[PDB]
């Protein structure tokens, strides 16, 4: 069943949307956060009907942060006993596309939520950062590996030790979003991305995404060799077949 | 010396490879395929090449790829013939190539212009990966080099939606190394083909595959490897030609 | 200690190295590479000091390394020497460190900002790395800190041509955090320098160290490490005091 606590779900089409619902917090996230959404993400995911996932929080933030009176008394110990925030893994496993709907505050776990997902949505109030560096900690939550590979060493670097904002334009032109549409729009946006990508075939959407995640977990020589062996792997696939008659018969594609 | 799908021309030290299929909008396939890397080997292993430009007609360096040999292909035909791996010879060219990007270059054609090592885009230029319409993905090392060359974010979009993207775009996410007017695209390419060619040609060789070695290993094997390089061209006539020229405030005279 | 082709100055919690060979518009020799590492080695270990600035003239950060230097080499000189090599030490600093440049900053002067983290540019500095044409190639981590800055196609056009990129082209592109006036350029990176150097300065450490994995391994690795350098910061006092700080809205008391 699909009742959950800190947040939303809505099943449409073959689109699924998470809408985190801590109005209170400003959306900040918890380990229960951590848990309904990987929960419901996992389901989503081993849902046949489902092609495309959004993630997404009010037109105030996405998520402004984290609970950090979960972190304030933790120690190594139940840090390292509990491997605090590993769970969030859970979310990176999921196949299908998934989407990060961005508007206003997207900080620290925030940001790093918004990371996670395959492709990023940016309203043009959609604020940037990781200032979990203020706090004397730094990013848990993957920020230090996902902006660097995104923005470069020297930005990455500067809001991780400054933890400075970055706006919407910046974050588009940084390499951190895929497109920044305006406030008002940006649901509306997501839900229509999320229709194209679900809207694709299952299995060809899978390896595709697969093939790029690939970019960042060996050599260039190993990812073509991998990119190449799943190309023809999708030659086995009855959606390929019908995707490329469709072409052919000039149509929409029946899979 | 004749082709079927391409034009060969020598100038100077520059060689310059034409795809010519216009009935065909420049569309890759297994010919074109031997032959653009049949051609690129035997210019890379003449003395008196210095640079090497891949590029197409006004409206399309390479729009996509032939459907007629995907359409009925299996899994088994794919795997035997190792279906598109001949494209690896021409990243085993050592000179230095330089894709002169005109109007479409999309799924392969997109690809293809990835391979090379500098991209010098007409202001018309349209790139994208619309192979998951079709059923499959991205079978020439487009979910790598895509990935690399623009961020997650981007590449996920672009691979997921099959969404175009401009030459404005493609040169401020780092896809294309600089934006022309379309008038001016073959001039421009020239001028950079000469450029690189009047460089001293082991040193260019030795420059390239450095930054080839950025994509392959940590950056400290990448540090160790290029500093190596960079020591070895002290064994070269070329360096203390280059050396004395700029102490002796001259023209260097490569030989 | 005495140096001869630099200046040391502290304030605070803040080092700052001055490139002084204004003769040679601070080109990089092997006393300025000695005396660089050695000056910042000697800062990184005082407890005192929570960031480290480096910087040129308003005319050069630094206009490549010493050719003149480089001209009286053998391939035995350079292989025996490691020439270069000690230049590592500045990336074995595990306090953060600013570039701040204004005006040249070419070849190895380009290089010497990479290995920087943050990287503050004047909108006066000039980018370049035109050692192809002295008939080598760059031997400072160019080849390898370029091209994962501002991707392949832009990396191979820079160091293929020696072509210059102006600061605002190097904002836009990966290779530099922030543009500010030239005058205002040693104020600004100041206050950044003041900023790093009043947050914890274990949390600082962790989080550039965090930071420089995301070149060194694949994303899961990376992920990993970074989760573990989190949970270890919970057996800090500076995570209990900057996180107490924050619940009870006041300013944080570092020790
Ligand atoms: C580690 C690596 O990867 C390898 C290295 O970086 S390769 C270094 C390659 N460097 C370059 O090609 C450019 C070097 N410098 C220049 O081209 C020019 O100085 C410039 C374009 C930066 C501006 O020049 P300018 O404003 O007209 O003044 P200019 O007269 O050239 O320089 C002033 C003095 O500093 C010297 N100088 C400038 N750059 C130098 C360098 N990289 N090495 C040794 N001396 C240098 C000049 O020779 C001159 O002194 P002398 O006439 O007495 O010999």
């Amino acid at each position: 069943s699909m009742t959950y606590e800190t947040i939303l779900v809505e099943r449409d089409q073959r689109v699924g949307i998470i809408t985190l619902n801590r109005p209170q917090a400003l959306n900040a996230l918890n380990s229960q956060v951590m848990n309904e959404v990987t929960s419901a993400a996992t389901e989503l995911d081993d849902d046949p009907d489902i092609g495309a996932i959004i993630i997404t929080g009010s037109a105030k933030a996405f998520a402004a942060g984290a609970d950090i009176k979960e972190m304030a008394d933790l120690t190594f110990a139940d840090a390292f006993t509990a491997d605090f925030f590993a769970t969030w893994g859970k979310l990176a496993a999921v196949r299908t596309p998934t989407i990060a709907a961005v508007a206003g505050y997207a900080l620290g776990g925030g940001c790093e939520l918004a990371m996670m997902c395959d492709v990023l949505i940016a309203a043009d109030t959609a604020k940037f950062g990781q200032p979990e560096i203020k706090l004397g900690v730094l990013p848990g939550m993957g920020g230090s590996q996902r902006l660097t590979r995104a923005i470069g060493k020297a930005k990455a670097m500067d809001l991780i030790l400054t933890g400075r904002t970055m706006d919407a334009a910046e974050a588009e032109r940084s390499g951190l979003v895929s497109r920044v549409v305006p406030a008002d729009d940006l649901l509306t946006e997501a839900r229509a991305t999320a229709t194209t990508i679900s809207q694709m075939s299952a299995s060809a959407a899978r390896m595709a995404k697969e093939a790029v995640n690939r970019a960042f977990e060996s050599s260039l020589s190993e990812g073509l060799l991998y990119e190449r062996r799943l190309f023809h792997s999708a030659f086995a696939t009855e959606d390929q077949s019908e995707g490329m008659a469709a072409f052919i018969e000039k149509r929409a594609p029946q899979f």
